[PDB]
């Protein structure tokens, strides 16, 4: 009857989300602002992102992973493995290196936490060693998004988790641009967190445009469900 974590209880209903990103890729500076809502009961996110600095100097798809895994649906039998909600409201630090095959890399640091009743994701992104006419700076990536598995393991030493996964970005010629993700999350607060057994998040994302929106932007619908442990 008691929740597996105090934080879990913060997610039983619809939660408004704000996303703020400042980025610099190969010296191209940009900012992204996002608003929407999440409903963890259904592993559901709906968000609209706008590039507030003009044209985005990288493809929108390359920023999806960076731009709230606390909205994942953990099945009841797996709720003792939900690190993300357990760190709330104080939140967690989420860091990644995203290595684009035969191209540059993003390094990201984010803090995900509640501000009032709003779930906020604040991110700094740094991109280096991109090729001027590779798939990223050359904008050769299709505006779509594949379905992936995010493999999570406990990091007991750090009182947190790691994740490893491979993102596949479709290239306009029919090929694929791999983006290898290595990920670390650690709690911001001093409260206890849930350290999970090995499992994965199964993700699915749909990208669209707002037909009235003139700014460079991305509308996103995403479903994420934890899996990999039986009852
Ligand atoms: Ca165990």
């Amino acid at each position: 009857a008691i929740a597996m974590s105090k934080g879990e209880e913060l997610f039983t209903g619809v939660v408004p989300i704000l996303v703020e990103l400042d980025g610099d890729v190969n010296g191209h500076k940009f900012s992204v602002s996002g608003e929407g809502e999440g409903d963890a009961t259904y592993g559901k996110l709906t968000l609209k992102f706008i590039c507030t600095t003009g044209k985005l100097p990288v493809p929108w798809p390359t920023l999806v992973t960076t731009l709230v895994q606390c909205f994942s649906r953990y099945p009841d039998h797996m709720k003792q493995h939900d690190f993300f909600k357990s760190a709330m409201p104080e939140g967690y630090v989420q860091e990644r290196t995203i290595s684009f095959k035969d191209d540059g890399n993003y390094k990201t640091r984010a803090e995900v936490k509640f501000e009032g009743d709003t779930l906020v994701n604040r991110i700094e992104l740094k991109g280096i060693d991109f090729k001027e006419d590779g798939n990223i700076l050359g904008h050769k990536l299709e505006y779509n998004y594949n379905s992936h598995n995010v493999y999570i393991t406990a990091d007991k030493q750090k009182n947190g988790i790691k994740a490893n996964f491979k993102i596949r970005h479709n290239i306009e010629d029919g090929s694929v641009q791999l983006a290898d993700h290595y990920q670390q999350n650690t709690p911001i607060g001093d409260g206890p967190v849930l350290l999970p057994d090995n499992h994965y998040l199964s993700t699915q994302s749909a990208l669209s445009k707002d037909p009235n929106e003139k700014r460079d932007h991305m509308v996103l619908l995403e479903f994420v469900t934890a899996a990999g442990i039986t009852h």
